[PDB]
């Protein structure tokens, strides 16, 4: 039916870390950076939230393609908060990370805007070499964020 | 002399409520859609920290161009702490914008990145069409934010 | 009334040099380069088709943005056949530009994809320190570029 | 050892017909449009340049990615004369395009610019879903084409 609407917020358990700065700090963004690929994401198996399990849920973000179709779609990504996101800047915690597989796939090009993706809502771990994620989601929709100024 | 690095949290006084989800729910996206573009905008004279007024500063963010010069190069632009800010997503509060003027202008080209934007700080008004700020930079050096995966 | 359609080989007239390689030679690129910034648009003062001045027009291209509006979008701009025209590569020649002014801006986001220009289509010397243009246009209408792949 | 330098028009045959307008005519743009995703490239099976088989080359050009990596970046892609070939404007022909596999990879975020591909040069058919080429190459480089306006 009806996907629910999900916030970044109700991916964080009651007592867990919230998500740190989006922009680390000069000393930290270098640590980082000197440390290698593994280091990147300083929370790679932070706390979930277990009752999301099963669940039909829309949420916003930006898209991190991890894989591409035959006719040049995004088929595999990662949806996270931020723009720029294990790119520009750090990995987010991957309790802040849905690793998401779509039928209906996203042109390469309009990547550059944000998301709405509705579909099956999963507990469970996802690694790549980018990151790691603590949610999974079978879209049904990738639907572009609408607003205008 | 060298410049004091800030976070955006440093922006925000004491007291002053905390900077918003960047990617509001749908039915506020709608809203704010729906209402003109004076109301994009839902903090436009937010409180500001008096005590960094004069200082030299350096902080980190995504740039929103005001102004092209002569040469091709962005010379006046609100720094923000997200991509997308005022274009993609609702404009952040007043407090967690600056307007930035620069004699060495930025490439429009290579404004997907962020930046260190460093200058002498100020705690002064600027109003746009598209956001109003409470702060002002008069920058020194616009330098791509170094973070390597 | 109803513009007429142009191709951009319709902008050189009967005799005069066609458009070189968009995508100069290294030993080119490096001597354009290693020269100043006068010396980027090898020709700045390709002849021009008189036929043209006056017409109700349309043609094809991508926007190199030149001036930014109040509202946060280009009202000036270089129309050019090629992506990065005068950024990524040198300039085109002079008869290969469009110099276009718009009341009806476009938004700097989506200028990665090519647009249709409409409007009263003018054969006059148009400069910037970018480039030199032979054509002018007050644009009426411009509309992305549609194909479906 | 020194790959050898390649231009796009090196890769026609001589009597083979030029490359075509890099930006279609408004009523061949929606024929095409309307046509299915197989009509997109008009010319698939373009004569090639046997005499270039099994050189080191170097060819300037756009990336319209095929393939990602474990570590987010693009392995397999096609190698176009144009930004937005195959993307926002029909596919150039067979003749016109290379399909590159390369080790090291390239980053999805700096697909914006033109890059130099240095490798094994091999006069081989090669289908996408996206467009059929008569090139591959094996790149051993693949650098940003470095132009300063």
């Amino acid at each position: 039916g009806a996907p629910r609407e999900l916030t970044w917020s109700q991916l964080i358990p009651a007592g867990a870390p919230p998500a740190p700065a989006p922009l680390p700090i000069h000393d930290l963004a270098n640590a980082l950076s000197e440390a290698g690929p593994a280091a990147s994401q300083q929370s790679p198996n932070a706390p979930v939230v277990k009752a999301l399990d099963g669940i039909e849920a829309k949420l916003p973000g930006y898209i991190v393609p991890l894989e591409i179709s035959e006719a040049g779609l995004v088929t595999e990504f990662l949806l996270v908060p931020y723009y720029g996101a294990c790119i520009h800047v750090p990995p987010p915690p991957s309790n802040q990370i849905v690793y998401v597989k779509t039928a209906k796939g996203v042109q390469m090009d309009e990547l550059y805007q944000p998301f709405w993706v509705e579909g099956t809502f999963k507990v469970e771990n996802a690694s790549s070499e980018l990151a790691a994620a603590g949610y999974r989601m079978q879209a049904s929709k990738v639907t572009p964020y609408e607003y205008e100024g």
